């Protein structure tokens, strides 16, 4: 499994193309996802252009933009995810630069890349760890959240952060659950009041 991105000049036209190699009966499921100037929130709602596919081992996205403005002008990420597997794939950034334009970053660290010895790579999601780095022409693999864990904000993090557990003895009960995405909140139990803060126990 792997993600990558390039891009073809053909004419006036300009095409970007994501490229993911996954493993054949990984394929019912999956979606490949291109978006523009996201805040590592890429997801296939907020893309430009999305495929999905069901079979029952390459799968490639292609963006063609007729000719090149300073509409087209940002950073662009391609995606996937499976559907199944729960995997996700962060291709490496590259932006259209008109000026007559350039495209950079197909091939220190940007916001949202982290950095790994001699290259930078890809964040992954908010309720996703760093499952496989990225490696030069690859982008980062990213693997949910297990239960009881959590990350909140884009991250190169290879292990999730641990929900906060509330004791019931100190009259405290989870007012917030914990998801992938979200830690746990401790609050009171029924008919208790807090008095020591950070609650860490109730009366
Ligand atoms: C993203 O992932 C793609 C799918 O995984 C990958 O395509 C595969 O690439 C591998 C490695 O290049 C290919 O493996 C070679 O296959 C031939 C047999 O057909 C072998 O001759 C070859 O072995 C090489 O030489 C030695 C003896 O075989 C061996 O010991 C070495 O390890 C050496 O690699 C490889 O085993 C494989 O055919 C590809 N699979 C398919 C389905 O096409 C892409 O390269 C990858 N893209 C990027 C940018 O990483
Ligand atoms: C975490 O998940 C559990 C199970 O869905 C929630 O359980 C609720 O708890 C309240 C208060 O104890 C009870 O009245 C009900 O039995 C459950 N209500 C609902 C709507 O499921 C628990 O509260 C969840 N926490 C949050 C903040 O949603």
């Amino acid at each position: 499994i792997n993600i990558t991105s390039s891009a073809s000049q053909e004419g006036t036209r300009l095409n970007l193309i994501c490229t993911v190699w996954h493993k054949k009966e990984e394929a019912e499921g999956f979606v490949v996802f291109l978006c523009k100037d996201r805040s590592g929130d890429c997801s296939p709602e907020t893309s430009l252009k999305q495929l999905r596919l069901k079979r029952d081992i390459s799968s490639q996205l292609m963006f063609t933009i007729s000719q090149v403005t300073p509409l087209h002008s940002g950073t662009y990420q391609c995606c996937a995810r499976s559907q199944k597997s729960g995997i996700r794939l962060q291709g490496h950034f590259f932006s259209i630069l008109f000026t007559n334009y350039t495209v950079t970053g197909l091939k220190s660290c940007k916001e949202d890349e982290y950095p790994v010895g001699s290259e930078c790579c890809p964040k992954c999601s908010p309720g996703y760890r760093v499952k496989e780095a990225c490696g030069e022409l690859t982008g980062t693999v990213c693997e949910p959240c297990p239960p009881g864990t959590y990350i909140a904000h884009l991250n190169g993090l290879s292990k999730c952060l641990q929900c906060q557990m509330c004791d019931p003895a100190m009259g405290l009960r989870a007012s917030r659950n914990c998801s992938r995405t979200e830690n746990a909140v401790c609050g009171c139990s029924p008919g208790h009041f807090c008095i020591v803060q950070d609650c860490a126990a109730c009366r």
